[PDB]
């Protein structure tokens, strides 16, 4: 049995905390929701969504295309692709979004067993072998992966979890 339990509202917040680990740059309904696991024991976090238009969005290894238990409703998946670790509920891809490239960005981290909160950085690029990543150089734990990642204006521009390959 794995279902999504809401975290929060998807905003911009303007008092949001500003990490160390990076330099500044200068001196249905929507939300986001938790994906988790119910055991023989406890319940257990595998990973972080977005719901966006009527389309839940998480990444593949959250969930491996299994469906959502949605409190009474039940979420099917429509797309997904296991390359870039994608998959969408409900409809197809609709986070068009993306980072200008020249801008900090806000990290909406949902981690297991704690509050949601939106936390401010620059992002860097990374030249690992095949690709420059870029990426926010936040670690939290596994179960926060599929994290929003938001613009200044308000957009999911990438989920939390492997970076984003620059060609
Ligand atoms: C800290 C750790 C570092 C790490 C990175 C890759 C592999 C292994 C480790 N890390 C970063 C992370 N995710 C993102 O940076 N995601 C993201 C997605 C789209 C767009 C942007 C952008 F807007 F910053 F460019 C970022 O998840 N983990």
């Amino acid at each position: 049995d794995m279902y999504i339990e809401r975290a929060g509202d998807i905003t911009w917040e303007k008092d949001a905390e500003v990490t160390g680990n990076s330099p500044r740059l200068d001196v249905t309904t929507d939300g986001v929701y938790r994906v988790m696991t119910r055991g023989l024991l406890g319940s257990t976090q595998v990973g972080v969504g977005v719901m966006q238009e009527g389309v839940f969005h998480t990444m593949w290894h959250v969930t491996k295309g299994s469906a959502l238990r949605s409190g009474e409703g039940r979420l099917d998946p429509y797309w997904g692709d296991v390359k870039q670790d994608l998959v969408s509920y409900c409809g197809p891809w609709k986070l068009d979004a993306a980072w200008d490239g020249h801008s900090e960005v806000q990290l909406l981290a949902v981690p297991p067993g704690e509050r949601a909160r939106n936390i401010q950085t620059l992002p860097g690029i990374f030249k690992t072998k095949d690709g420059d990543i870029g990426a926010v150089a936040l670690d939290y734990p596994a179960g926060t992966s599929g994290s929003p990642i938001l613009d200044k204006c308000g957009r999911v521009i990438g989920l939390y979890g492997n970076g984003v390959v620059i060609k």
